[PDB]
């Protein structure tokens, strides 16, 4: 009733603060189109949100647009994060496709980020697909790596000696057990910036080349991105550079009918 | 201040939410262990939620769970998505992979969202590396279709007289032109269940077979997917069975120096 009334408004909130953040400017009609809510709606969710952030936005009577101001300073939290709109659209005429990968254990994220927090000692049960017995192993996590729908831990291994990432549907189970020491500033692949070049992939028509370059901004047929040592390898997963034990374990599963679902496909 | 502490404990009243919607319980060391925040806080958050709805949990003394009751109605739209928990991890130690593909376009994604709420005609003018020159396009649609970072919509062209998937990004502009009538009943694809069989890959050694069947909770050594036919080849993308027009354009850049960047992998 009203609680999902204020719920559903601080979504619409949220989504001003996303627009004014990341696009500079909102309509008005944005918020009708995307939302569904009336034009008086849309005007009372933007007087909502001048009464949290009275200089965040400033109304533009030629252009008929909201625009952030000079002094604009995100209200939410959660404009900071570019997919937030895809978040938004998922929870507010929507189809998904289905997932076959597991879903991600909100325990051994918890344990996972209390480990963080602290700088604590953690004991995991690693179970891949390249080494099936799996074991337990124990380790000091330092970050909590997004590669778009995948997670994985970046963790010193004692028994090893080294840094290195952990897949976080290949944990099966995750115990804090003690306090450790700060090694984040030991991890040099972590804090290693790289530079990666960009360029239209060779063989590239004209047209296509062009219409690349113009699609992502690229200056003199080139685009920069600055990456971590560490997540190279991630990086290159987008460009399909790699195929290889990071992956999902759902690219080792098969169809019982290939030859049936094929036809299917239209 | 307040507006902050409110706007953080409506993310935990979520998490609550969602942990009892998909994992039937939560402990009280879940919320301390996520979010960091104090055994009197989490005292405080679970009571706040029990005032949203007084039955949707109870504690059990033994266990020291909250489970959810028999009546359980999840409190927010937000508990029904199952990513919804990356997204209160990614809000709320974390960092991410940089994302080479373009964002997300809210005004296009409003007016395709009006479309599909009333029944619309849109002009578009869809751009792809299959066709550079791109060109005006009439389309009728009835879905937004998430596939995990891609976005495409299910529209009727109406030059072409069939329905087809339109990727998001290769969207370059959305009007709104006119009203339509309802063709929902005539995309027989997008409507037809097919049941998809998936078993563990052939090849794989007993022991890695043995661990895929219980990592994805098989019978018999198969597992059953409903998809609409619609859907299949998105399915099928996540198997890596093809690889080609529907997949993002950052697949077709290429590394200036890939023998640089290779060195850099460990």
């Amino acid at each position: 009733g009203r609680q999902g009334a204020r719920w559903g408004q601080e979504r619409r909130l949220e989504f001003i603060d996303y627009r004014l953040r990341w696009d500079g400017q909102i309509n008005r009609s944005s918020l009708t189109d995307f939302f569904g809510i009336s034009v008086p709606q849309a005007s009372l969710d933007i007087t909502e949100y001048a009464k949290l952030a009275e200089s965040n936005l400033e109304y533009d009577t030629r252009a008929r647009v909201y625009r952030a101001t000079e002094s604009f300073k995100a209200v939410f939290p959660s404009s900071a994060v570019e997919r937030y709109l895809d978040d938004l659209l998922r929870v507010a005429p929507v189809a998904a496709v289905p997932k076959l990968g597991r879903r991600l254990n909100a325990d051994i994220v918890g344990v996972i980020l209390r480990a963080i927090r602290e700088t604590g000692f953690i004991e995991v049960f690693y179970q891949s697909l390249t080494d099936p017995e799996g074991g337990e192993r124990m380790l000091s996590p330092h970050a909590l790596v997004h590669d778009g729908n995948r997670w994985h831990v970046r963790a010193y291994c004692h028994k090893r000696k080294a840094f290195r990432d952990f897949s976080l549907t290949r944990i099966k189970c995750c115990k804090y057990v003690g306090q450790d020491r700060d090694r984040a500033d030991e991890d040099y692949a972590w804090n290693t910036m790289v530079n990666v070049v960009l360029t239209p992939h060779p063989g590239l028509t004209p047209a296509q080349r062009k219409l690349i370059e113009n699609d992502f901004l690229m200056e003199g047929g080139e685009m920069h991105v600055e990456c971590r040592r560490a997540l190279l390898l991630y990086l290159l997963f987008q460009l399909n550079l790699n195929e290889a034990d990071q992956r999902p374990e759902v690219i080792q599963l098969a169809l019982k009918n290939r030859d049936e679902i094929k036809d299917l496909i239209q």
